[PDB]
């Protein structure tokens, strides 16, 4: 009869869905009686289980449209035009509490009813990643304020050390816990904007395994990125804004995004170490390999890189005032969660067991 | 008078057809009475013998309508939505249980009343098969639970071999057994990206015949191959997604797929060495070219590669609760027709016969 | 019932929004009900709260619509036919002034009730700024002239110096002020043209760190930039209109836009020099680069590079009769708020502080 | 409720606008009440003041229409189409008597009362370049005949001269004077076919400033131009067609637009030199130089090298019935108001000023 | 009301129109009353005089439809299906008689009441040419045939000459006379297949000037074309059909077009020189060129080279029979025509003034 497009665009809303084909696929789920609907029943999607329901209706007769496909297209360019307000619109703090929402909104799931996730492993992930680093908890909630801040000169750490020393890990629970894309810049000077466009509207960014030219003895390959880096300047220190190239052409002109730069100890220019507000070393340590030997689920469940396990460990460490109004009273309810599950006793037994290199559980 | 696009779409939804040109040209095969159809007598195409009757009616009214491609390419769309959205929701072992019922319908046609496929031809290319590796039954499950938990780390498998020793055979029927395709790492370094991005949306992919450096003193071919892949740490044990490339521009971002690596005798990096959690050597046998050589059938049916001759292996040997449960009810129904056909010590001399080199069939 | 096109063309108009997407995600926030809305009562965003009312009833109508893309795009296609008829019938100075009326419209938020700009770092912005040349502000409305008069060859200045000399930041704040792109000729003279086509429908271009060759000595990259600038003399002084490129393919002929080359100190070839008709060295001054060390916001807040700290100056030092007669009432408007807020000897300490390099606002 | 696309048509086409954007803009700002019309109050544009009032009532509905861009386009198309019509039908001096008309349309507004030209400084304009050349507007009226007559072998004329010598000045204004582009050969001899498309339906061309390895002691760069041309003579003498490439592939057959060549002063192949029916060499006057010292305004307003200031000094020197029959009537109209305003003695005193190198106005 | 798509089609075939905008434009000028039109009272173009009237009433209502374009789009693309057709149901005979009904056509204007064309000066072309090679009128004939006749390894003619010797005069008209394109196979052996496919769908072709290696003793620049004709004895000879290309894809198959090669007198591989069936060396004469000296309208009228003169010759000298009956008719009806205005001693006289060298016209 009568399709709606404003309640197709709704569903798209809420699932924060900007993929067409994908869209399609969702709604003509809810095409058939939710009565004997098993997906439901058995409560295996929340993005569909949450809204067949309300939606049935409009399904059926979404079924038997003729253009189905550009129903889909408005309700997608929807999704993508609220995307280009609050890229516009909103303080970065914002922007880091809807990915916050986001993360926790797994959280209900991967550690519900429903989910597979083993929140004691996933706290053995916290106590694990709190010896990697002294003041661990301190470290992640100063690595927001920069991000958020991103203040002239002062927007990026560069994480160096050797190869299993941890910085890859900790960069990439950072990526995950921020947004942001990862990027490479050991590559042709020519070949460069390329990869500096997938920057555009990204909150964060991270330079992984910059390799430079100097420095060969040691066992460390060529690559340019440390000669690259020291050609962006501009990108760097953000106090003027810049041009990025991405579908092949001159797209977004805007302050690069601040970051973490990962690189495995080659000599850096005076140059480029002063582009760096902080600069953090790790060196491999005995213990925490020895630890994930006997803690293998760390990362056979890819536990320790999760952004996730760093949205539990500030949780879990620090006062619900640091957190933006909107969320805190969420935070408070998780809190009180894992306060009910854990004593600090037992926690303090994890990170004791890390300490000699013996697997957090035992 | 007003085609259903939606019966078109049930059609090309249930005959799982992502082509619109060769959706198209079938639907309108229905456009006759079916009251005569000999398409239909005769069982020519189950495509097409087992809608004819349904269809008829609204194929008539197709055959009339002024736009057929448009209708097709929202039957089309349709099926790439549900490929897509099963592309996120579905669990890996769900993945290889939809490609097991895809093999078995394949296997109830091939053997079916309307069907060339010779069952004895197909236990002979299982007896060869089970006397190309020891325990060659426990390897392939093996392997479809390696590819299936998908660990870090512990997600690739290399083949090492000469020519005519087997891993290729092996390596073709693992890849139609789980669906994945092949990629080729011996090209330049700037060439790599585009093939790496075939991965996409893969349940696993095998990388055929890389190729090293030195060894060019025993007849064997200098290429990068292998120095690419020592480069692909990152892609192949998956601790952390990657961005795949498709259409001259950046698609998915995913955890690479797990696979297989068949190789021909080059010297390997220890860095590489240790992203193979598993290792097979291949060596030419005797007996088994002999074999070949007087059972024609197993290589001209193309019976040895073939994933269903790993699939049948697996129904022959392998207990009914090893499967899936959704799937049990079908498999055990293909036991009893083998049990009902081939006895042990039949199936055993063909392994006998294998082994002496003679014609698995004699 | 029926979507007033019209009125969405009115809004993106009157908003300037020449982008679809975010013209739509925009459009479809009036949707609902502002008898209540939040944004509006706490006065969020301009573009929002300032139209909300008067389109509910359009907007409401609006996200029933269901082809809401179309619709937009010929609201930004009427503001991009608008901006193209002003490309022609407009004169330099009217070009000017709009661009003035713009960061006037900028400043008014900035520094207004709902507004987080604090003006007391912005006067101690032009406090430093007048300090950084001699006649400051004689120079900036010297510039203004030559751009807006643009004769040949008197159309061009030249800023030479070393790294954190003040060029870089005067440049920037010159290009804000003025409107216009800056451009890279340090690039193959093949990729040249791509770059020089990106001034089209231009008010003025600033040539940033042009790079040449001798010098290497004293520790200056070689670079082409210099040599190409050379092969450029008619873009330079423009007697007679040019082709431009984009697209890959020719579009506008025009006067080349007037403009500034940042250079590092290279030597100059005596046929270049002749182009410029206005050289400017920047030496870097201690306590120029002590004041910022005590003044922070300067940078972090990105004040001396910001074209209103210079709108700011010349609203500050300049006779109302200067400008032109339609912005006239706004200046005299603007004069009056920050007369009745700073006297001069309050300026004037300003200025003797950043003499002494100590802290603006000591 | 019902727009009229042919009226539209009509004000493109009398606009000679073949800009959809421009069109589209341009209309719009009819649709207000013509009554308290600034623009035309002000008559600030013909494009716009002459016809307001008789498209006010369309402009008003095109508004209010859904598809506005669309009717632009038919407009737009048509436009192009009479210019697609006029190359294949009219003679080429019908050609030079619409440019012409044209420009003679563009001194009725300059010199009108709206406009802001001081005729008594374009007529300096006639008198300088009159004391560039021996009998210059004989040689101004023979270039035209040769350009339209454009008759195999006797279509290329050979400015050869130094630097500064008038060359360039007097190429660009017998190329505004004529219509047509400018060419740049001294490119790869493959980077060539881009270029020559240029010349695509052009009335004439002119190729600036070519150059030759030959020569290089006198202090002449290298470039690639006379070698290039050498391997054109068929596009050059124009006996036969000639295929253009543009839009990146092959566009029109033609005879090779007729034209200039403006040189430096290198060595001529007696292959090329035979290609040039006649050939000029301007040496530098030191008169003229000074002249120009003491009469900016000749090369502040771009006068010398405007076509308008040769059709100036034809409708000055030369005889109505050497024009066309369709104009003559507008020449004469000019003539007597040119008579009406300069005598000539007056007109004497300007060259003779020039002859002493002081500034004609004097 | 409703335009008549039908009537513009009938207009775009009769005019043989396959230009998009070419038509509209045309069209929209039958749109005024024919009862005044001064473009048919002045009888300016055939395509526009003989059609007004006609479609007066329909052009009317043609310019008032809102898709014009579209219109004429369907004009075009049923011009583009004759000439689709005819390219495989018409015999080259066919082929070539329509190249002749269409070149008489031409003629018809030229010398016609309301045409410029002076007749006198066309038929001293032709004594020209009849001078030019012995036999000349059987020389036209025989090549004709062997162009008509297209027999594999007896279809390509090689014309040898210095510069100046008359083999690109004949070849010109020779394309003329027949259609078809000149190729140049003087480039990269990569970029010759993009050339190759221009021959597509063609009558004949002509080998412009191909270069060979050896003689740079003799001042000739070495090229490859030569080189590549020799590995293209597929095309030439044609006895198999072969796969041409075009935008950046394979279009048609079919034998490559006959034709001629022009060449300056390189050495020939004995391999190439076979596949030429006949072979005319051009030697410049003094007489010829003092001819066209006291000539000059043969070439400032581009006569000599016109495929137009080849048909008058043919008329001329060649007995009507030896037409196709269907255009003989048309022939007879020319020859009349020419021998009521010349005389065989008039002609024979021009011959005579050729042989003299003093002016056909003496
Ligand atoms: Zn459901
Ligand atoms: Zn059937
Ligand atoms: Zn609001
Ligand atoms: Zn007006
Ligand atoms: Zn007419």
């Amino acid at each position: 009869k009568q399709v709606s497009w404003k309640l197709v665009t709704e569903y798209a809303m809420e699932t924060k869905c900007d993929d067409v084909l994908l869209l399609l696929g969702m709604y003509l789920e809810f095409q058939y009686s939710f009565e004997m609907c098993l997906k439901c029943i058995k409560k295996e999607q929340p993005s569909h289980y949450k809204y067949h329901e309300k939606h049935y209706a409009n399904a059926a007769i979404f079924a038997d449209s003729k253009n189905q496909k550009t129903i889909c297209q408005q309700a997608v360019d929807t999704v993508l035009a609220k995307k280009r307000v609050d890229s516009l619109q909103l303080t970065r703090e914002q922007m880091l509490t809807n990915r916050f929402n986001d993360l926790l909104d797994r959280m209900d799931i991967m550690f519900g009813s429903t989910g597979s996730a083993d929140i004691e492993e996933w706290m053995a992930g916290v106590a694990w990643l709190h010896c990697l680093l002294p003041k661990m908890d301190s470290v992640v909630y100063d690595f927001l304020k920069c991000m958020v801040y991103n203040i002239p000169k002062k927007r990026y750490w560069l994480f160096k050390g050797p190869i299993d020393s941890g910085k890859t890990t900790l960069a990439a629970a950072l990526l995950e816990l921020c947004g942001g894309k990862a990027l490479n810049v050991n590559l042709p000077l020519d070949r460069l904007n390329f990869e500096l466009g997938v920057a555009i509207d990204q909150f964060l960014v991270v330079f992984e395994d910059v390799k430079g030219t100097g420095g060969e003895s040691r066992d460390l390959p060529s690559g340019q990125g440390i000669n690259n880096l020291d050609n962006l300047r501009d990108y760097l220190d953000g106090s003027v804004k810049v041009n990025l190239e991405k579908k092949h052409l001159n797209k977004r002109t805007q302050i690069f995004p601040p970051g973490i730069v990962t690189m495995n100890e080659y000599s850096v220019p005076k140059t480029l170490q002063a582009r760096f507000v902080k600069q953090i070393d790790f060196r491999p340590k005995d213990y925490l390999k020895h630890c994930l030997e006997r803690s293998e689920f760390l990362l056979e469940k890819r536990i320790i890189q999760s952004g996730i396990a760093l949205l539990l460990m500030l949780i879990w460490y620090r006062p619900v005032a640091e957190f933006a109004q909107s969320i805190q009273s969420r935070i408070v309810e998780w809190k009180e969660r894992l306060d009910k599950e854990f004593s600090l006793s037992v926690y303090q037994k994890m990170k004791f067991n890390v300490a000699m290199g013996i697997g957090v559980l035992d």
